[PDB]
RNA sequence: GAAGACUGGAGUGCAGAAGAGGAGAGUGGAAUUCCACGUGUAGCGGUGAAAUGCGUAGAUAUGUGGAGGAACACCAGUGGCG
């Protein structure tokens, strides 16, 4: 039930996920800034995403875990206030990793809007 | 108009070069979607604000595997070819 684990973090501009597993992606805690009892436009604000990570870090700190890997993705505000949260809660960050899935010229996009 | 002559036009020969020029056959890797199975809990998604919609019949997230189709990240450039 003490072990290492991995944080990922998924910050777009309408929501922020934070999900704590295991090494081999066994689901520990999670939160989000809609389940912090924000309801809107204010889900994507970086306070928002702020007491998104804490609340998790704490959930998980009653497995016990110290050592993490950040994986990053999304254009998303939260990036930095997120990662800075994990920290203040006694955690340490060992690495940072972008995962935005970038295609090779793959499926086209939604038009534009006001089009 | 007719009979001859020439090589600055035009074309062939000889030696090199570059190119997303065209048609046919086969193959590759990212990414989206769907499907099956672990972990997990209450939201996700969306907007100038919202709502319709999806979710406790257990979603979003996450790890593994399978199926299929379309376009070819960097190179990439008033660069190239027709
Ligand atoms: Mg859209
Ligand atoms: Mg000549
Ligand atoms: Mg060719
Ligand atoms: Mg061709
Ligand atoms: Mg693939
Ligand atoms: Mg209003
Ligand atoms: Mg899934
Ligand atoms: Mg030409």
């Amino acid at each position: 039930n003490i072990e290492s684990g991995i944080a990922h973090i998924r910050s777009t501009f309408n929501n922020t996920i934070v999900m704590i597993t295991d090494t081999h992606g066994n689901a520990l805690a999670w939160s989000s800034a809609g389940s912090l009892g924000f309801k809107g436009s204010r889900k994507s604000t970086p306070f928002a995403a702020q007491m998104a990570a804490e609340s998790a870090a704490k959930s998980a700190q009653e497995h016990g875990l110290k050592t993490l890997e950040v994986t990053v993705k999304g254009p998303g505000s939260g990036r930095e206030a997120a990662i800075r949260a994990l920290q203040a809660a006694g955690l340490e960050v060992t690495a940072i990793k972008d995962v935005t899935p970038v295609p090779h010229n793959g499926c086209r996009p939604p038009k534009r809007r006001r089009v």
